[PDB]
């Protein structure tokens, strides 16, 4: 809970931390049309800097593909919302994870219905381009035929409109999308063996912030974690 002496020291040349967010992943993170910062992985990154003491301020918006590439060139301080991979072991260092889903396969329901990952073999299925659902399945069936999209919102118009025959990707983010766009021609098909860890990220050359990070994450009381989530299980439920 408490921090050691050198992580002190961190935060006093560290008045702000620059951070890197996606600008259109509901319920996780977005920037609203004022460009301020919302979301579940907001609403941590608020506490963390009430009891941090320094400003956690997120930087000039990006596509989440340059994102990744600014903390690959170290020109960000930390990801509040990104799932962890051997690839991304590389050059990122991670707290470990503060929620869970499952990944999760969505249909349309005029359309083919894949129950799990080996009858996607055969279909166009639609991802978010970069996040980890996208490198999983490149790296553990690189003969599937995936279709890359922006956002959530992008891949599930492209699976609504014929476009795709099926969408992979994390529980919370298919559901509330699905639902706040009233695409009610789609719904999940299938599971995956696959679940999406969502954790925060440090450039692995710097990993004392994610070790500062992980110490808040796991001291949070039951009565914190539920307020965090309060505001967004509504539109999962
Ligand atoms: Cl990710």
């Amino acid at each position: 809970a408490s921090m050691t002496p050198e992580e002190r020291a961190w935060l006093a040349e560290h008045p702000s931390i620059r951070l890197g967010v996606d600008t259109s992943w509901p319920p996780f993170e977005f920037r609203d049309e004022q460009g301020r910062y919302q979301g579940l992985a907001a609403g941590y990154v608020s506490l963390l800097q009430e009891r941090k003491g320094v400003s956690l301020t997120p930087v000039e918006p990006k596509t989440w593909t340059q994102v990744l590439e600014q903390a690959k060139d170290g020109r960000l301080d930390l990801l509040p919302g990104i799932m962890a991979t051997p690839e991304r072991q590389e050059y990122l260092s991670f707290t470990r994870p503060y929620l869970d889903f499952p990944i999760i396969i969505l249909a349309r329901k005029n359309g083919p219905m894949p129950k799990r990952i080996d009858e996607l073999y055969g279909l166009k299925v639609a991802v978010v381009d970069h996040y980890a659902p996208h490198e999983l399945l490149i790296a553990q069936h690189p003969d599937l035929t995936l279709l890359p999209l922006p956002s959530v919102a992008a891949a599930l118009q492209a699976l609504a409109t014929g476009q795709a025959d099926a969408f992979v990707g994390d529980f919370a983010s298919s559901v509330w999308n699905l639902r706040q766009l009233k695409l009610n021609g789609l719904e999940i098909s299938g599971e995956t063996p696959y679940r999406y860890q969502l954790a925060m990220a440090v450039p692995r050359g710097q990993p004392i912030l994610a070790g500062i990070v992980d110490k808040v994450l796991a001291d949070l009381s039951a009565e914190e974690i539920e307020r965090l989530q309060a505001p967004w299980v509504g539109g999962l439920l």
